[PDB]
């Protein structure tokens, strides 16, 4: 029951702190390139071990051998004036170094791709690894939907555990709120598109004010790693291949409700969406693919 | 943060033991008529370390300034005499003994609740989930109406995390538990723990529980059945009020089946 | 990760309900002779959603490949026939029926444990803590020996977070609970939950529980009393073996008080 | 039940993340000076609210009005070649700005001083605030003792909840392991001084590799804020005034086991230590005071 977290930056550390505050790890491996930092981060985590429950750090990937779950957070320092594409591609070449050394020592692990753009990069992981579809997952929209549910529940006077809606598509501006599935404790609403804009926007102001997301995406990967490790068979909107749904014909990844357990994705839901909804998801994949098409793997 | 459970039957204790494991009570109080049993206080008081409630008191006026009262026997004007509070009726039939609880107390409707179909909805949800092959927290659906064989499933709002006979297996399986035992202790204590949490910690969660429903679904008399209610610090805060006709008339049939006018107030 | 509790008495169920609230079992099994009660399975099986264990099975060979066996009646060669596992004896008197459990089974000493003074030490610790005015987790002290009026306090190791009659109040208060009730259900279920946790999750925590003690404190015969034991995945892993004479002779007096040679193996 | 955290750096954020992962806060206020960062940090925390339970950020201290607990983490960028003293003094003048504005809007709050040197600075807080002794606490040795207990428990084959020892004195190199109180589940050991050096050393390599401690000290303040807010009457080694113990005659703060609840410190233990132990604590205060004596408040 070993877990590896590649990249000990703000995301990885917040991922790893959330994985530690959850019983989930027997072993925890942290990986990056600045040795002085890897050690300092593992030593800070194990100075407070009495309050946690679990730690390794280093540069060589043999440390990761036989990880049950490998969370990938490593990204690239984004330049200003750089385009979305040159950004993606630098993160594709970084993956051209990571995923080989992950499969190399853990051919059976579950891959969880957190780094961005997560949809495109979960496709790169699938292609570089050759792993089946079940063992390649992306953080996707799990946080998006969670934030969506919370804000709507706050507009109503109810607890978020009793409000149920989700956001599918690209994890980004072209995501899609599925308003036909909104529910309150067994009651369909038909018995709010602004909240959705607040989420994708709020997610943009953060990256602008602070550079990245760390705390929120760390909790969400905690929500996800919990279902996989402990095999809860829980449902999360996460990036898997949807070629063959909503008319799409390319090998596009994006978030659709999946059931997560020991083996990764146990099945992919095939949603029956409204006309409009099915169109927006098709446009969402048109957006992703209009960029995925131009990457050199 | 005082809590009272009246009736140390097998239920009132399952309710007690479940309200103590959820660590809700600063002061739990057990009242009943036979004392030599009551003085059950000393057992709970002996695994105290394994619990998280400093005070456990039993006897036969000790319920003063309580914020929640669970009735399980087996009463009220003496609860209100010292606990004028939220009273949650667990005794059966819950739909009817909650009409009595509110008339005999004069409390508003927010402070008079019944267990109702909170347990029935929980069990129903599990089985559908154990059937699809997904964790029960991600499948959502409620059964409303009477706590009994007339309850109604709401197929118009089944949901798997924002999406779109098993019933009779839940009401039938409740019978076998009465026959094979007589009383139902462990399961109702959980559902009462689940409810007591939202009430005490003001979670404002939605539970199908018994309160006034006249005005909904074409009912014309003061019946209390399980409607999805927003439970919190102040008892009930809002009541959700409109589904398929196939089911709304099922809700009057279940109110029709709901003995009301055959006892004296 | 299968767990078995034999004897659906009031204890075996408090033990069951407490082992399910700590969410330890992938598969809980209840065995006993009278079936119409046994088929208590359906209540626990009805608040399933409020628990975290997919399987609850009762009957009269179903205990196969179990990792823990709690004996509470009210047996063994049939536990071992299918569960050759850790057996934790809760039946009374625990000090003696754990000698029987190990001889009749042939298990090594690590896989034969008794509740013993784990509950007695927990309650004792609370009262001293409620007396000083500090949280019970920060005061540490155990009572060893026989589960009864002969147990020994270890004043030579009382501690408040690394520092330096209440006893008789704990053993006396155990009597009143038998008289006023007959059985002790809720409190022993907690102590058995506390123990079952370390065992199942391999916490390697230290609990005063019943195992072989001949060799310690000048005892000369095969008596099992409560010694501080390191409980884990494999049952007992180490046994802590030397305190004031005032107290070590108290440990033989408690073993002296320990009926042994008056029943047939 | 409001909690304020002054300083939204690595310590404060790790403090605040640990306060949030614990039910403890109704309101949570974050405070510093870089507006662009305060907002970005509060927006990252409230994007993952569904997984937490509670948030404010800003520069003006009126936000903090009537805080039940005010955690102070703000420190100064330590220069190289700067001496321990010029360092302390810059953190004293920073406190000359903080503590007035804390008392100004929350005259009844509990002060928890985390910034370093915590012992000296808890004395500065007491003097600047005029608050009684119970409402001025310092993180002190709570983490030190916790780490001590864990490492020793790991050398034995037991769980840390069944090993009990503590470290008192300066939170630093002159701290003192009280070996006379070591215990295992009701048994005194007399029925290891190396672990202590590993802790104070490990705490130094961290500051060198990473600049600061964040994760560990964030958990420890979580352990502390839990007892105060929820009023557990729990015992922690924390910086309070010890003038009148172990021969000390100056108004020196340092960690001695205290009972913590709604009102802060409910009582201060008066330990009965071995000869040696009582000497080291006297030397530990000699060390602290050899620096406290030279600060200008």
């Amino acid at each position: 029951n070993k877990i590896t977290v590649i990249g000990v930056g703000a995301v990885g550390m917040a991922c790893a702190f959330s994985i530690l505050n959850k019983e989930l790890a027997d072993e925890l491996v942290l990986i990056d390139v600045v040795e002085d930092k890897l050690k300092g981060e593992m030593m800070d985590l194990q100075q407070g071990s009495l309050f946690l429950k679990t730690i390794i750090a280093g540069k060589d990937y043999e440390l990761t051998a036989n990880s049950k779950l490998v969370v990938v957070t490593a990204g690239a320092r984004q330049q200003e004036g750089e385009s979305r594409l040159n950004l993606v591609q630098r993160n594709v070449n970084i993956f051209k170094f990571i995923i080989p050394n992950v499969v190399k020592y853990s051919p059976d692990c579950i891959l969880l791709i957190v780094s961005n753009p997560v949809d495109i990069l979960t496709y790169v992981a699938w292609k570089l690894s050759g792993f089946p579809l079940n063992r390649v997952i992306g953080s996707g929209c799990n946080l998006d939907s969670a934030r969506f549910r919370y804000l709507v529940s706050e507009m109503i006077g109810i607890h978020p555990s009793n409000f149920h809606g989700c956001i599918l598509g690209e994890h980004g501006d072209s995501s899609v709120p599925i308003l036909s599935g909104l529910n309150i404790a067994g009651m369909s609403i038909k018995n709010c598109k602004d909240v959705h804009k607040k989420v994708t926007e709020s997610a943009y102001e953060i990256i602008k004010l602070k550079g990245y997301t760390s705390w929120a995406i760390g909790l969400s990967v905690g929500d996800l790693s919990c279902s996989l490790i402990k095999n809860l068979r829980k449902v999360h909107p996460v990036s898997t291949l949807v070629k063959g749904q909503f008319g799409i014909d390319n090998e596009v990844f994006l978030s659709v409700p999946c059931v997560l357990g020991r083996n990764g994705i146990s099945e992919v839901f095939k949603p029956k969406l409204t006309v409009e909804e099915e169109q927006q998801l098709k446009n969402s994949a048109e957006t992703i693919w209009n960029t995925q098409k131009d990457i050199q793997l």
